[PDB]
């Protein structure tokens, strides 16, 4: 199927999605781990972020402070440069003035020193005196000439003195400037050394600060480590809280179903509890129905006691009125029981016994149906096919069943409507009571007709041929369909709804059908005279009941004062005829077979003319009943609008009788009076003759039981057909076995032939080659004998040479021994014969 | 198709799995959203952190500079107010130096004036000396002093030259030592400046390190704030995990009651439904009593109709006898005719239907009997023969019939004797009431056992083989004989004569019969687990009823005041064991198959171990019931002569209990106390285990496949053969022709084989004769050969013996020759030595 392939594709698709989304949840949990890492990092960057915000603010504030304090230091320094300007400008006058004063003093001092040198220079300027001096002579003046040369050398030296004095002054000035620059440099060196020591202290402070900050970072790393291990714990707990929340939701959902389920169970327990409150009242109210039917069984039993005491007392009063043969008249042969009482227990016992009986009967019915099914399983389809032997059996059952149903309806209808011989005198025949009685009588009449027809069927099928039996059986469906009119009537009786409003169309149709079918297929079957006559009596009695009821109704329809009218006389005559025919029926019934009383024959037999007379009697009875019923129906329609004290005119009833008689008898212009009178006269004469013949024993006969019924003949044929083919199967099995054994025997004994036949060939050849082989072992053995004899002769000469050689050796040895003895003697003799010279 | 439904179920399962892990995925992806904005704003706060670290670094730079600058501005102001002081001093003593230099210049001015006066004086004196020497001309002795002054001045001037040359060189020595003190101090200042610069660089590096460490400290101060964030969160989450786990536990716990309460509600519901089914069994029993009292009203109403017809007939006879005696007229009065005119009419409207139903059922029974007689007529003789298929069908019918009769009797007996669960507390258990209850309980127990056995029979025969079916059918007369034990009991119930005096041996004895016949012919047929369990429950309940009744009777038999004895509280223990086992039976019955209620399986299936356990349970039940019944019977006819106020001693009841316990349990010297208690413990344990396994569905199964009953196959076969048996005849004709041909072929090569065998025997006559002739001309030859061979061998020892003798005979001769030779040699030597004279 294509749908299977589509479902398989969707299964694979869903399985693949389940792989992918499981793998994705695994990835997606790992990715949640990345969430929690990012959360730690975000809290770290946020904490550093806020701390950073005031760190930046604090650095800005410190920068504000440091720059403000630097600017204030600069402002102080600047107002203070102003004070510098004042004092320094005052200095540079004062040094200008001191410097002019010092330069003036130094100029005056150099002029003082040059003037002292000029005083000495003038003492040497006495050198000028040379000119006056050497012009005078030679002793003192010319001596002063050399004096003056020395004096000029002096003047020469003095100038160099002055020059180096000036140079020394310059050097002194430079000296002072140098040493007081040096004082400045010492101050600078001291300041720089102090600044170096301050920088060393500040470096030591910063450097201790680095160490202390490292220590603080270590403690705060303890805090970070504290954070990380707190966070690991916290993430585990978050996962667990989340999972527990989900589980809590699931459990809440289960608990909520369980709460409806308990509520529904509680509602059902409440419903069962007032169902038990119902049912205790139902057991009490069915038990009140039980004590009520047990009070009805009570009162039925107190009234079977009251009818038992009443029947006992009426029997004792009757037996007292009969024991009255003598004056005594005083004997009640029964002790009075009381009321319900022992009878109570009798009926509770009988109800218990009847309950047991009904359970047993239900069990029997179920058993019969089961046995029925099991048996049906065993006989073949040819039996069960439509129109087969089963349908014929069903027909044989159908007629007794139909007869029984018709009898049940007839008896119940007679009892319910109190159909009695005196129905014509019942009050209220003009109204609904008359219609009810007419309906009941007609129903009983129709049922009697049906029963007679079915009795004919039963007899004919008990004695017909097998062919007719099968033909009737083939009609079983159609002629079983008509039972279901009678079933309708029985259902109406069961519901107490059988009344004059009931439609009897189907029953009449069924009767006509059965009569017609009998006329077609069973017409020349013989009839049973005994219960042909019994059925005739029953039919006649039912027809007479109908006739009497209709006569009474028609009399009630007549207007008062018309009793001397011609129709009223006819009605009275019909009533008298009814009584007479009923008396004849009773007379015939007394001699009817069935009881082992003296004078009653075992059976009846009469000729075909008696049967024809009975048919004619039935036809006339049917005509009279039909006429009366039609007239009464029309008259009832006419009388309905009339008052109770008003009646119909004889003219109207006469017209109705004219019409009905013409329609039913078929004879135009025949008076209904003398049609009906003729029919009744024929009936009276016929029953009178029949009653006389019966009383005289003219019809007495010995009783003709049916030959083996066609069903038994057919069953014997079917069993024979089954058997001498059922045994054929066993025969076939045996012939199977025989055939297998036989052809097995064929190969076995054929290949026994083949073996024997090879053996023939072999030992024919063996006989021939046995002649051959006998010859050739004879030659073998006889060659062997020759060879052995040849050895014997061989060995015999060899023996003989060996004998001869050994004997020669023995002879030679004996001769040699004798020769040695001779030689011994001869040597001894030669010794003494050699000494004697010749 | 099966596969489409399986695929749809798998699709549904896949879909639910995807939806569950999609919802877990969805929670996870909400958390992933949480991640994914956490990552966005981690990058945002990280850009922010890095950017503002840049800004902080710039601020740190600026603040370093500003501290630098404030320090330098303060130092400049301080040096500069040092300079204010220095400048004020310079002003003051520049003014003072101006005044000193002024009077110094004035003093030198006075000196200049005096020296210019002396220069004028010397010029005048030189002019005077000029005039004097111009006057003198001739001169003497005045040229000496000036000469001396002029060497002394040449020397003085050269010495003063050298003198303040030395002074200039000393000033330059001081000035050079000074200047090199400059240069050393400037180098010292340069070195201190270099040290200061290096210190300042190192301090700058240290300050950078300090700022970075301070910032680390900042981040980790934030970390401390997380430490206490996370600590609080972690405590709260631990508490929340604990609370969520507790809520999970609470929800699980009242889910657990909700399940238990649902089970208790179902149990109470079924007890209410058992009470509703005994209210409805009282409705069905009060019905069958209303139906029984209504067909009893129908029979009594037919009886009052017969009594009414008889009383009307007797009243008509008495009234014609009263025709001459009395006739009534009566004034106005309204006593209705007969106490039940419309009471009988109402019971007629109602159970007139019941009378009709009785008649219809009777004719249905007659029709069924006739129908199955007619059908039997068509059945072959092989079917109807003793041991045939008919007997097998009759077995299949007999044994459901037996079951139905069986609890008809059980069901009536329970009602009649009011066998209830509380029979142990009924008054009068010591007397006839106890005996009646014991009889009723035992009867119900036996009937339950019989029903269980027959149920096994029904199940086995529905599924056995045809062969087993056939021998079981062959035993039909024998098992059908046992039915009228039950028929006798139904007699007794119908007559209300079923009491404790009834002999139940035929029933027990039929039960034992059926128990073999099953053990022999149906032993390895499979059992129906469901209705095995159902029968076990029913049997156990009946046994418990017997059990309780006997316990109550034994308690009633005990002496007053012996309630504390071992036997009395053993009896109490047995009573509680009964109650517990009954509760387990109810539990099991609740989930038992048979109703279309949810949770009830279609069928039950359990292994052979469970079946064996059930058998053991039944065995122990039987033992305990038998012991109690035997003890109670013996005690009852020990207590009969005792007064109502007197009781049995515990010694007597114990001694009876010991006797019964041995000869039922078969174990000598075992205390009845352990035996009974152990049996009850086994029952309770097993029965509780079964209830539990039943309650969690361990035995649930579908109904097994229906497979054709042996009767069906047989029936089919029987009917089948009937059909094919037509064609079998044609086959038999063919097989017969084959057999005739096979036999003919067998005969021909039958006497071909015989002919070959004869020829074989004849030809190997020929060989044997030919062989014999050959053999005894052959024998004749090797007789000669054997004789020659024997001669050759014989004639060969004779040579060997002889020629050994010849060898010895030569060999003696050589010895004699040797002796003569050494005699000859001795004589020869004497001849030679005698020939040389000495």
């Amino acid at each position: 199927s294509k749908e299977e392939e589509g479902l398989r594709a969707q299964v694979r698709d869903l399985e693949e999605k389940l792989e992918t989304l499981r793998l994705k949840r695994a990835e997606d949990k790992a990715k949640l781990k990345e969430l929690e890492k990012h959360k730690i990092q975000l809290e770290q960057v946020q904490e550093w972020k806020s701390k950073m915000q005031e760190q930046q603010a604090d650095l800005q504030r410190r920068l504000k402070e440091a720059r403000k304090e630097a600017k204030e230091a600069l402002e102080a320094k600047e107002r203070y440069m102003e004070e510098m300007a004042d004092t320094a400008d005052a200095i540079e006058m004062a040094t200008l003035d001191k410097e002019m004063a010092e330069e003036r003093a130094e100029s005056l001092q150099q002029e003082v020193e040059a003037l002292k040198e000029r005083v000495d220079e003038l003492t040497t300027d006495l050198e000028i005196l040379k000119a006056e001096i050497e012009e005078k002579g030679s002793d003192g003046a010319a001596s002063s000439y050399q004096l003056k040369q020395l004096e000029e050398q002096n003047a020469r030296l003095k100038d160099a003195l002055v020059r180096m004095r000036d140079l020394s002054s310059s050097e002194k000035q430079e000296h002072v400037k140098l040493q007081k620059l040096m004082e400045k440099k010492n101050q600078e060196l001291e300041v720089v050394r102090q600044q170096r020591e301050r920088l060393q202290e500040e470096l030591s402070q910063a450097e201790s600060t680095i160490d202390e900050l490292k220590e603080q970072v270590d403690a705060a790393l303890g805090a970070e480590e504290m954070v990380e291990m707190l966070t690991d714990r916290n993430l585990n707990l978050e996962e667990k809280v989340r999972e527990l929340r989900e589980t809590v939701g699931d459990l809440e959902a289960m608990n909520e179903m369980n709460d409806e389920l308990q509520e529904n169970a509680r509602e059902t327990e409440l419903e069962l509890r007032e169902q038990l409150d119902m049912a205790g009242a139902r057991v009490r109210e069915a038990q009140k129905r039980v004590e009520a039917a047990q009070e009805t069984v009570a009162d039925y039993q107190q009234t079977i006691k009251k009818y038992r005491q009443l029947t006992a007392h009426l029997q004792d009063v009757n037996r007292e009125l009969t024991n009255q043969q003598e004056a005594s008249v005083e004997r009640q042969q029964q002790p009075p029981p009381e009321t319900f009482d022992f009878k109570i227990k009798f009926a509770e016992t009988k109800a218990h016994a009847k309950a047991i009986e009904m359970e047993l009967r239900q069990m029997e019915v179920a058993q019969a149906n089961r046995h029925m099914s099991l048996l049906t399983a065993f006989m073949p389809d040819s039996f069960l096919r439509p129109g087969g032997d089963h349908d014929c059996v069903l027909v044989l059952l159908l007629m007794p069943r139909l007869i029984c149903k018709a009898e049940l309806i007839r008896k119940q209808a007679q009892e319910k409507f109190d159909l009695s011989e005196n129905c014509s005198e019942r009050p209220g025949l003009r109204g609904a009571a008359g219609e009810q009685l007419s309906f009941a009588a007609g129903l009983v009449y129709s049922l009697s007709l049906l029963q007679a027809t079915l009795h004919r069927y039963e007899h004919a099928l008990s004695q017909c041929s097998v062919d007719v039996y099968k033909k009737v059986g083939s009609l079983y469906p159609e002629m079983s369909a008509h039972e279901r009119s009678l079933d309708f009537l029985i259902e109406l009786l069961h519901k107490d709804q059988l009344d004059e409003t009931v439609n009897v169309e189907p029953l009449t149709k069924a009767i006509k059908y059965y009569q017609h079918l009998y006329s077609i297929h069973l017409a020349e079957q013989p009839e049973d005279s005994t219960m042909q006559l019994a059925d005739h009596i029953k039919f006649t009695q039912s027809a007479l009941d109908c006739m009497s009821v209709e006569v009474g109704r028609l009399r009630a329809f007549l207007q008062g004062g018309q009793e001397a009218s011609d129709i009223a006389l006819l009605l009275r005559d019909l009533e008298t005829s009814c009584s007479d025919i009923r008396q004849f029926c009773k007379k015939i019934r007394r001699r009817m077979p069935g009881t082992d009383a003296p004078g009653i024959p075992a059976a009846l037999a009469f000729g075909a003319q008696v049967s024809d007379t009975l048919l004619d009697c039935r036809k006339h009875l049917t005509w009279v009943v039909a006429v009366l019923q039609e007239v009464a129906a029309a008259a009832a329609q006419l009388i309905a609008p009339l008052a109770e004290n008003e009646g119909l005119p004889v003219a109207a009833l006469e017209e109705l009788a004219f019409k009905a008689s013409e329609q039913i008898y078929g004879t135009p212009s025949s008076s209904p009076y003398e049609c009906l009178r003729q029919s009744c006269n024929i009936l009276i004469s016929t029953m009178n003759k029949l009653a006389t013949a019966m009383q005289e024993g003219e019809y007495d006969a010995e009783r003709p039981p049916s030959k083996p019924p066609p069903v038994e003949l057919r069953a014997a044929a079917l069993r024979a057909e089954i058997t001498d083919a059922e045994g054929l199967g066993l025969k076939l099995e045996d012939r199977e076995t025989v055939i297998k054994e036989l052809k097995k025997s064929l190969k076995i004994k054929g290949e026994e032939l083949s073996e024997a036949n090879v053996r023939l060939s072999l030992l024919e050849k063996k006989l021939d080659s046995a002649a051959k082989d006998a010859d050739e072992r004879i030659e073998k053995v006889q060659t062997r004998l020759e060879e052995t004899q040849a050895l014997l002769r061989k060995k015999e000469k060899e023996f003989e040479e060996t004998m001869d050689a050994l004997q020669a050796d023995i002879d030679q040895l004996e001769a040699e021994k004798a020769e040695l003895k001779q030689r011994l003697n001869s040597q001894s003799k030669r010794t003494i014969e050699g000494i004697r010279g010749p």
